[PDB]
């Protein structure tokens, strides 16, 4: 960390570290979190897919929130924590504009002056969400040096902060920045697991023998995982399909067990859910859900309780589908 | 009604009598409608929009839902109704193709054989559906009899039934149907008014002075005031863009207060909310947005609690409002 940030990030991480002492703080946070987050999602037990087994599969429902909503989870929880602050504008960097139009969102609801670096180039391949995040009331400075990208965007917001971390809170997007951020980061993310745990306990009286989540960044695996680390008598499957931050992590709290899993298994899974579940997965769920589908199917006695975190553009990625069936002849 | 429908339509009504009478049921239709369509969609205060006034203004949220969540509501319904009637299959019509999936979804998850009628016109502009209603296991029968439209899938389905509501149960779309089907539909839908008026005492301790709604065809207004219909101390002000059963059902209640709103003003409302709220309305709910915004500004001190129900396309006609402004010269 250059040394001139020294002071903004210890600032931070002295207010994290308050803030989340407060149950007043988590209390708004939470409530946040319901109006603006679509949460908790929904966990739905599969029943006809177990049919004739001892699995009990349950999917964590992160597929009906609206897309970007996992993004608006930590701005939510930092633009409270700059509220908290005292601070009173936003400094934030965006490449497709989900996070943009997070940071805005978050930004006009505390009222907070915002404003988001965006690479020219992204300028110009994203009208709308650049229209939204105006029409929000933010302030979208394109960046022309460089490469024009995210990068050079990411480049130019972190030396606008060094110069402004006094009045203005820099809102990361990624998990991977300097300390404290990472550890904000995965804190306003990790009620996936909390509700899933949660949610389990309420309706099986106990936690899960496993809980699988497909890992490949974006994938928000951590979120997931995160309150299941400690949960050692809790298996925690990663899968891969066929470092980054997601498995950097991972690998660190030594207890995500990998495995792989191939096209043709998430098709037949992808497949599957579908036709008994009535669930049209995407394809980073359906390898996670690939994988559970093995572990049912090959032991069919072992009476085991799974559940799968579902990752999202559902019907997005169902084009792709489209095609390497069409391509494949199975069309 | 042909005298041939009479008996399907007897042991229709004589079946949702008897479930509407089982807590048993109701209590199957909540989980499914957790599950499945998202809910219950939060109820959001605005406080930025009411500062400076004794309005306190609270949106519900049907704006996260995922697009045809509001028909998944009737559909988990019926599906679930069939079920109960003993039914093994499904009849069902469509157009966009949205109705079809929300029939085909309930009907894999209760294992029903789902048939979808739709007219070759629409099958031809409408593959990604097609190919939703397909992997989710129904059959879709394209009709090219007379227009070969909507009409037309829709008269073929009917035809359909006439002959095997002994089996199957046909999957009604709009609220506009031969009897039982107007109530079990409203009845599938009023979820919305019971959310809002449960959330609403729970945070205001008392119901709210008056509901504004956009009405006009899939606002789903009816879905809002159904359960407000008996709450005659509750103002029911349905909002005209500037007959359709909407309406029909709307004036023989005879309870709610018609008003228009003015292009402009959905536009200032529309501005408006995204400045202040962090939130894209659609047009629709512009315009119930506006009027709650005129009963405000008009009397700053009237100490009034408001409720406005959100349509939902927010950020799919995000584009006509580009063009609106662009066009306008405003942009």
């Amino acid at each position: 960390v250059p040394q001139i940030l020294m002071p903004a990030l210890r600032q931070l991480e002295e207010a994290f570290v308050s803030a989340q002492k407060d149950p007043e703080f988590q209390a708004q946070f939470n409530d946040l979190l319901k109006n603006y987050a679509g949460r908790p999602t929904a966990l739905t037990k599969c029943q006809n897919i177990t049919a004739g087994t001892n699995t009990t599969l349950y999917l964590k429902r992160e597929d009906l929130l609206h897309g970007g909503a996992h993004k608006t989870n930590q701005v939510l929880g930092q633009a409270l924590l700059a509220k908290r602050m005292g601070k009173t504008e936003i400094i934030a960097e965006t490449g497709a504009g989900q996070h943009g139009v997070a940071s805005a969102l978050a930004s006009a609801l505390l009222g907070l002056k915002c404003r988001i670096y965006m690479g020219a180039k992204d300028v110009e391949r994203q009208s709308p969400n650049v229209f939204r995040m105006r029409l929000m009331g933010a302030e979208v400075i394109p960046v022309h040096s460089g490469s024009a990208t995210l990068k050079d965007a990411c480049n130019e917001a972190l030396r606008d902060w060094s110069g402004s971390y006094e009045t203005a809170h820099y809102m990361l997007g990624t998990a991977a920045g300097p300390h404290p951020y990472p550890t904000i980061v995965r804190e306003f993310q990790r009620m996936i697991g909390e509700e899933t745990k949660a949610q389990i306990l309420e309706r099986e009286g106990r936690l899960p023998d496993a809980v699988i989540a497909c890992v490949g960044g974006g994938s928000n695996a951590i979120g997931m995982f995160a309150d299941f680390i400690n949960e050692t008598n809790v298996g925690l499957i990663g899968v891969e399909p066929g470092v980054g931050p997601q498995h950097a992590y991972l690998n660190s709290t030594g207890r995500a067990d990998y495995v792989s899993i191939t096209d043709d298994e998430a098709l037949e899974a992808f497949k599957t859910l579908c036709l008994h579940e009535g669930i049209i997965p995407a394809l980073e769920s359906s390898h996670a859900l690939a994988h559970a589908l093995k572990m049912m199917r090959e032991n069919p006695d072992k009476e085991q309780l799974l559940v799968v975190n579902l990752s999202g553009r559902g019907d997005k990625d169902i084009f792709t589908v489209h095609d390497i069936l069409k391509a494949r002849g199975e069309i």
